[PDB]
C-alpha cells in the first residue's frame, strides 16, 4: 500500500490535483514518503533554524526530470498532519534547479478553503510570500554546501502543463 | 488496506467500541478517511474560526441511516493523532439531522483515561460541555448555508442500541 | 503602569497606530487588560469552541460608545503575546452592536510584516475572512444569551475617522 | 508595580479570590514572581519530564508558612500566560509539606468558564485528577533530593479558612 | 500491512537500525501499534502529568526476551509524528525490569541531525537527561501500582549486541 | 516600570548574569522590548521562514557598540515566555556585524537547567547548533537588503570581558 503509486494524480487534471502532503508548514524536520513501504520517513532534519513556510508533498502517480515524484506545495492557514490529501488548485510553479535536472515545485491553493477562493494565478500571491518561499529553498541546505538557483516563477498555466507533462513521465516509467 | 473495513466495530460491543479518530480536537481542518485508499484527506477547513470540540472520527464496521460510517465523538484531554484508534465506551449520543436521514453522533469517553472513569453517562457529562458541542454542530455549517437542527441528547443506553443498529446496517450493506 | 493610559494612541495617527493585543489569535479564552491594573485578566472562557480569528486588542488613550477602549484587530501570521505592542495600518472596520452598544471595530495590519504591504483598504481582504470574522462575533456569545448585530464593514477610510473620533473620547472621558 | 502586593486578595474573598498565574499547564519550567520585581523570572527547569497539571500561581497580599505567598492551583481547559489574573472559586486544598514545610495549595476553578459551574467542592473532581496532582507534587523535585508528603486533600470550607489564614499572615508580615 | 513485519530492522545493522517512532517527545497519550492491523492505537492515558522524553518506539523485525518488539528511544529536537520511520545510531541502552524478563530500551540519535554527530556513545548524554529518562520510566506508571527498577545504562558496545539478539529472537519466533 | 532600567545585569556579574528575554526560541515574530515603555513590542516579523533558534533577549543594565542593550542567547529547551528573566552562565559570543555596527551577543545556559551543567565554555556546544545560529543571524535579514558578516566564536573568558564592557557602557551612556 503505497500511496504514491495507488492514487490519481487527481480529481479533474489539471484543474484540481491531488497533494499528498509529507510535511507540515512549521516542521523542521524533513519528512518524505519511504520509497518502498510509503511509510513516513524522516529525510533529515534541516541544518538551519528555517521551517517550512507551506504544506509540502508530492502529486500520485507522477514524475519529473529529477527522477523524483513531482513536488506540490500547498498554502494552508491550519497545516494538515503527514500523509493527508488536499485537493489543490495549481496556481503557479517554482523554477529551480538543484543541480542539473529541473526541480520545478507547483504552487497551489486548497479547493475547499474559502479564503483561497480568489487565489488562481501567482500574480494573486502577495510578492513576499513568493519571496519567503523562494527564500527559503534558496538557502535551507547552505549548510550543506547545497547550493540552488532560483529562476523566477511561472504562472498557473504553466504549471499545469508541468502536471501533464509529469503525469506522462510516470506513466512512460512505470507504465 | 482501509481501516474502516479491517477493524471489528469493538473489543466489547456496544459497551467497549473502536474509534477511528479523524479529527484531533483542536483541528479547524475538517478530515475525513477517504472512501477509497482509507487515507486521511482534507475533507475542507471550516468556514469559520471554530475548533472541533472533540476528538472526532468514525466507528470501523458501521454504516448508518444518513450512509455513512457511524460519527463518534471521544472526549480526550490530550487530543491523538488523525488516524489513532481509541477503545471507547459510549456515555451518550447526539441527536441531529443536517438533512432527511438520522446524523447522530456517539459521545463516549476513552476507556484507558482514569480521569473519566466516573464517566458512564449523558448525565455525567458537565451541562455547558454538552451546549458547547450541540453549539458547534449547529452553527459550524452556518457559512455554509446549511441549517442544522440539534434534537437533543441520549442516554448511554440509547447510544448502545444505535450502535448495534449501526453494525447490522454495515452488515446488511457490505455483507 | 497602565500601558492603556502610557502609550500614545500611535505614532503616525491615524495612519498608523498602536495596537495593544489582549487575545492572540487561535485563544478561546477571552482576556482583557484590567484597568484598574496594568494586567492581563481572564474575562471568560467562550461558551463555544470558538477561537479568536484575529490578534484582538485596544488602540491606547481611546475610548468609544460603550464604554470601552477601541477595539482594534490585527491580521497576524503567528500570533503574538498578550500586551505586545503592534504598529498596525488600519484597512477598514467592522460595524456590530453589541447588547445595545455601538462596538464597531477596527481592522488592520501590522506595518512590518511585508506580506500585508499591498493590504491598505477592506476591499484587499479576502470575503470569506471578512465572513469568518463577522460570524464569530456574531455568535460566539450565543450561548451567553447576549444578541450582537453585525452591520457590514466599512472602508480605511471611515476606520480612521473613528479613530480619530475614539481619541477625542479618551480625552472627553479622562482629560 | 508588582502585582503581589497592587491586586487585593479577591473580590469577595474567599468565596471568591484572584488568581494571579505563574506556571500555565502543560509547562515544564518552573516560572514564578520576582517579589524584588513584578516580572516573572525562571525559577529552575524540572529536573524530571513533567508538566504542571493545573495553571499555577499567587493569591495576591498572602503569605505563608513556609515563608512565600499562599499557592493557589486553578483548574483551566485552555492554560493561560504567565501573569494573567483568574477570579478563581476554591473548591478544595492540598496538604503537602515541603522540605518540612507547611506548603498547602489551594485548588480553584475559574468562575468565568460554565463548565465548571457545578465544580463547588472537592467531591466534585475527578479522583484521578487529585491524584495525579498529587503524584506531581509527590515526584517532582525527586531528582533535586527534596522531600515532600502528601498528606491528603481538605474541602472547600477548610480551603476558605486557610486563604482568611494566609490573608492575616500577609498583614502580619508587610502591614 | 503492518510496518512492524515489513521494514527491515535496519540499512546497517547494528550500526544504523530504523527507529519506527510510536510516541512523540511531549506526549502523554501513550500510543503502540496496534497489533494486528498496525495502525496506532491508544494504550492507555499515562496517569501522572509527565510526558515521554523522548521520540519512542520500536525496532521492526525484532522481538524480545518481554514478549514485544524491541523498544527503541530516540533524541529529537523537533518531535516527529506517529509511524515516523527514523534511522537511529544506537549509542546506548537503559537497563530496567518491569517485570519478570528484561524491559530493556535502546537509546539513539538520529543519524540525520547533525546536531547530534559527536553522540556515539552513553558517556555522551548529559548526565541529569539520562537521569530525567530512568525517573521517567522508575515512576510514570506510580498510579497504577507498577513499581519498576532502573539498573543503569550499558554502552553503545551492548546496545548494539542486544539489538542483533533481538533480530535473532524475531527470525526465531516468525522466520 | 522599565526592566531594562529597574533590574541588575546579574546575580554574580558576570559569570552569571539576568537575561531578559524578549524573543522565544521558535518565534518567527521578532519581538523586542519598547524601551519607551517597559512593554513588548513586535519590531517586524522575519522576511523569510526562520525561526529564533534560541531564547534571545538583552542583559539589564548594558549597553553597546551599536546602540542597544548588550544581546544574549540563551540555550532553552522549553522556550520561556517573553519579558521572563533567566540567570544565564555566559559560555561564549558570537562575533558579527550588522549593517556596519559591532553587534556581538553573548551565549550563555540556564543556571538552573541541570542539563547543561557541564557546558561552561564554548567547545561545549555541538558544532552544527553553533553553525546554525550562525546561519540563522547571516541569513534572516537577507530579504531587507541588509548585510551581516559573522567573524566566528569567542570563549566564555572574553564573553564575559565583553559584559564587563557593556555595563561600563551603560554607565558611560546613562549615569
Ligand atoms: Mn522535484
Ligand atoms: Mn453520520
Ligand atoms: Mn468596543
Ligand atoms: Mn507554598
Ligand atoms: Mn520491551
Ligand atoms: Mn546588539
Amino acid at each position: 500500500m503505497n500511496p504514491f503509486h495507488e492514487l490519481e494524480p487527481g480529481p479533474e487534471v489539471p484543474e484540481v490535483v491531488y497533494a499528498l502532503i509529507e510535511i507540515p508548514k512549521g516542521s523542521r524536520n524533513k519528512y518524505e514518503l519511504d520509497k518502498k513501504t510509503g511509510l513516513l520517513k524522516l529525510d533529515r532534519v534541516l541544518y538551519s533554524p528555517f521551517f517550512y513556510p507551506v504544506d509540502y508533498g508530492i502529486i500520485p502517480q507522477t514524475w519529473y526530470d529529477d527522477g523524483d515524484p513531482f513536488d506540490i506545495m500547498v498554502i494552508m492557514r491550519e497545516p494538515v498532519y503527514p500523509l493527508t490529501i488536499i485537493e489543490a488548485r495549481p496556481i503557479g510553479i517554482m523554477k529551480m534547479e538543484d543541480s542539473g535536472d529541473k526541480d520545478w515545485k507547483v504552487l497551489a491553493v486548497p479547493v475547499e478553503d474559502p479564503y483561497f477562493n480568489d487565489w488562481k494565478d501567482i500574480s494573486d500571491v502577495p510578492k513576499a510570500f513568493l519571496d519567503e518561499i523562494a527564500h527559503f529553498f534558496q538557502r535551507y541546505k547552505e549548510l550543506q554546501g547545497k547550493t540552488t538557483k532560483i529562476e523566477g516563477w511561472g504562472n498557473a498555466e504553466e504549471a499545469k502543463r508541468e502536471i501533464l507533462r509529469a503525469i506522462e513521465m510516470y506513466k512512460e516509467k512505470f507504465g
